């Protein structure tokens, strides 16, 4: 590298990889040079860089980051690509002192210029999002550039197929979700929801729980609420409905975006009045979006129950109260008589009925006199229907051990519940960790 | 991957020991030119130490200054690595000034003009030492009138024109600058206000900002706390308090740069400006400076913290001993007036689980002669209403068997003054549970 | 073995908690009258303990004076014991002084009188209290004018006739005498080195003695090396100054007595003697000092010796540090040069037996990246050619396969300055060995 070109200051660096500003002295040109440590890359790391580097140098156009050299030297591979010193779009939007439908129909085109040569070259991008739409530079009319292929695949024509659950939540497609096959239609559907974001600057799709966002984007469930829709055009509107179409069949491509007239009739069809509140919701869309960059993965609890998955709840402690006070009684009112259990009492047999229960109630839970706390933590509840559902928790016991001193153990619990003739029934559960009689 | 050292030097005595280097006195053989020799295996440079090798040989590549120890070569030798520098035999600059019979205002002057000279021609070639001290200022012989030399760039690092950036926490306690101290990006300012503690400590002896308590320290060096004590500094002259003041400003975008204090009337005009008066309360005070500072001298890390405990952090020990002593004695009601409903704890007894609330504690108050010591408790001041603890929990006791027994665990106590009172909202023990 | 106190008294909340005891209010049930219950689970009582209750009752019951917490009765109940004593309710004096709006000499000396009254008693009884200080001095009710009440005798002890005797080294730091610092027998006039402290701090409000070292406080003690700075003291009688010189006497035997004292025409004259000015000042400075002693109040035995350490200590601290350097080094040169050639040494290496010269430790220099820590290092100087070292060696190393590690020793080493150098006599070891 330093062969021909000249490394400057840094503008980045991750785990393998480390980027700074570059300048091919022989042209006097200017680059961001990608300085990959190959020691320390991995061998599924270094395939996903081979197949980021091919579809790089596969995509020449102006509106993609384009890479201009792959080198390497001892252990330690170049890759050149274009400088982008403008930021996010979404960033620069914020800044602006105007901004319209014209220029979001501006920016819109550009990003469909990208999305057409990627699909033209049979690669798929995937992960259409804010973070991979930069601006070339701080210039007053930077060009928008497609960034960050790390999630393209490369497709043969118009064949569909399934390559995986991957892409930004709040930009997947209906058929990703619903797993079936795909392909380019995909990034169209990313396109619709970057553009419905561009016009009033929040997401069409949005819940805190993921499992209902994604039922929103497989039903489609958007809408364009009054006021600051009132004032957008119905072409716009147009536009977005054929984007965030379910069928991917029946979606618009980047060819016929292109056409659409508020698109290639801009001056005539797209607004260019001020939507301030646009920018103002931008900005805080931007916010949110930046406090909630995971750089690790991030494993929250479950705090916001529905009153479902409270009902969940309450028998699961009702039955845990039962046990715990040996009523035998209303053990076998809340469970199944088909029960089955995995637990370490059971020494890794599935035991069936209530017989290998019994045993416990008829002598332990109830002859043993000493005190016992038991804990509930971060319950987790799914429905599954409107009849079953499933939780898991840890359970926590601290008790008395025989020469009276305080002793606390662990369980983790699965449940599985079937509401039979009006009632919530356990007809599963799965313990790991210590047994719960002491 | 040559052999040009080992087939055309001559290896002698060391004189000084680096990180991952032995720095050693050596011989041209043709020539009979001595010269210090920085030896490195390669087999020791790791990517880190590597990197940082290839930074000093190229940075002392760039520095050509008759006040900046030389790089003469950089040899790799398919095995080792040597980096060619000056020899310097004068030691260090401020051991030589105590033995001077006669100094002033206009020695310390010269001084400080080479020293600037020597910064000037760093930051004009893009370089931060980052590491000014006395350490670091050598003189070239035991001539009389020897040149001031800066040494030792292992801390420099290349900056881009006049673009500030955060290169890192880096540098000695009295000589940190204001901007890193605040975690600012920063650049060539940051030798600028070293400049002025040294010129500080030539002109009376002692530094302008010292406190054992380091925190206290930085917080002085951030405020700028420092002046100018009777007598001492009443003989000194106004344009070297003046000065000091430009170099030791707050604010490195207002800070004297090194050309700009080259121009100082007390330094290129010193025949003039600089007073000639013998200053022997200050060669006095250096020697005890320079004995003070060769105690401590970093040889191995130590660590020691347990000041004069301020009323604040006081306070903060006095309600842990209060709740420890509540839960020996068993006294639930006291235990739930200090801590917080909403108290979260990691400890063993929840088998690595983060508990909730009041509920999993009282399982102990319930149902379950004792001496709790609290050993090297620190506190931290994290503003008005609030402060974390950290101490050894070391607590005697008898066992089931009528013996004396000792158990250790080690905890954090994060506290909060809510309606008036110090509350306890979050603790974590490791060690042994804190129930016999 | 009777039932006297659970027939015939009534019990209520409590007011204070001892080593063995716990203080509640009582009433006796019949007249309505208030006591303060101290009572102890006669299954507690030790030998030891048992023999401490038996010395408070039996000392308690020789004292009955006004000033004095009177002891109205001792019951043993066939599974508890219950000690009645008078219930104070007028808290500390030293509280109550700041409160004041009009506070003088004459204040203080009416106070001091009362004090040595109730001490003068005592020691009449052939009884020393042996922890004079503020929380013992206290108001025998809110009403005012209240009587000054010496309260605890749980430190109590009793003396044959003026015959001293080593009764063991306790008391409270800041008012311990120089016998018992110097480990010499005592007696009486321990109490009256003390009442100089108090009355001391009832002029100006701050202690003669104070010193975050407490080894310096002992030694300023030993010394008698307090003064009256001025200001405040400028204003004070010459009486009063002669009073305090005459109780803070370095030897008991030049000491003046309880008795004496209240001769003294500070005290017998007040009314012509002793000023009526207010000292505004002294009660400023007292609430401060109230402040101070509230924070650092007896909670829970806490341990914390890092201080601002001397050049002395800071050279046994470097020639350590060098030490260790030279063993990480794997120099044995300079571990011969720094190390005694009759070195003896306990180490985990040695198998439980002392070792002696550098045989021994050869091996390891001639067979066998480092980063060692030295934690809380203390130091004793013992001369001004001795010193020993105790500190905790942490070590960070990469193991076999290349994975990071820590170990810990903790290592005391002695150092006698021999031929001009500090040199290591002797070193022992616990934990794990040296070398990975």
């Amino acid at each position: 590298f330093t062969d021909e070109y000249q490394l400057f200051e840094e503008l980045g660096k991750g785990a393998f990889s480390v980027v700074r500003r570059c300048m091919k002295i022989p042209t006097g040109q200017e680059y961001a040079a990608k300085i990959i440590n190959t020691k320390k890359l991995s061998a599924r790391d270094h395939q996903k860089l081979e197949r980021e580097a091919r579809i790089c140098r596969l995509l020449k156009h102006p509106n993609i980051v384009r890479l201009h050299d792959s080198i390497s030297e001892e252990g330690f591979h170049y890759l050149v690509f274009d400088l982008v010193t403008g930021g996010e779009l979404f960033e620069d939007i914020v800044a602006r002192e105007y901004y319209s439908e014209a220029d979001a129909s501006h920016c819109i085109q550009q990003i469909l210029e990208s999305v057409n040569h990627c699909h033209l070259n049979g690669i798929v991008h995937r992960d259409l999002k804010p973070e991979n739409l930069l601006l070339a530079s701080k210039s007053k009319g930077a060009a928008v550039k497609l960034a960050d292929f790390g999630l393209a695949i490369e497709v043969q024509g118009d064949q569909q197929a399934w390559f995986g659950f991957a892409g930004t939540p709040g930009y997947l497609s209906p058929e990703v979700l619903r797993k079936d096959p795909y392909g380019k239609p995909v990034d169209m559907w990313a396109c619709g929801v970057i553009l419905y974001i561009l016009l009033v600057g929040y997401p069409p799709f949005w819940d805190e729980d993921q499992h209902r966002l994604y039922q929103q984007i497989k039903a489609g469930a958007y809408d364009f609420p009054s006021p600051e829709w009132d004032t957008v055009t119905p072409e716009a509107k147009d536009l977005i409905n054929k984007m965030l179409t379910i069928n991917p069949a029946k979606r618009i491509t980047a060819s016929e975006a292109l056409k659409h007239p508020w698109i290639c009739q801009r001056s005539t069809v797209a607004s260019m009045m001020h939507r301030q509140e646009t920018v103002d919701c931008l900005k805080k869309f931007n916010a949110r979006r930046k406090l909630k960059g995971a750089i690790l993965t991030t494993m929250l609890a479950t705090r916001n129950f529905s009153a479902r998955k409270q009902e969940i709840i309450k028998v699961t402690e009702q039955l845990i109260e039962a046990i715990n006070n040996g009523c035998f009684e209303a053990y076998t009112k809340i469970c199944d008589p088909g029960l089955t259990a995995f637990e370490p009492e059971a020494l890794g047999n599935l035991v069936e009925g209530m017989d290998f229960h019994r045993f416990y109630f008829e002598n332990a839970l109830s002859k043993s006199n000493k005190p016992i706390h038991t804990i509930i933590l971060n319950p987790h509840v799914h429905l599954v229907g409107d009849d079953a559902a499933c939780i898991a928790y840890i359970r926590l016991t601290q008790y008395m051990d025989g020469s009276g001193m305080p002793k606390t153990m662990q369980s983790e619990e699965t449940r599985v519940w079937h509401r039979r003739d009006g009632k919530w029934q356990n007809v599963h559960f799965h313990r790991s960790g210590s047994p719960t009689v002491p």
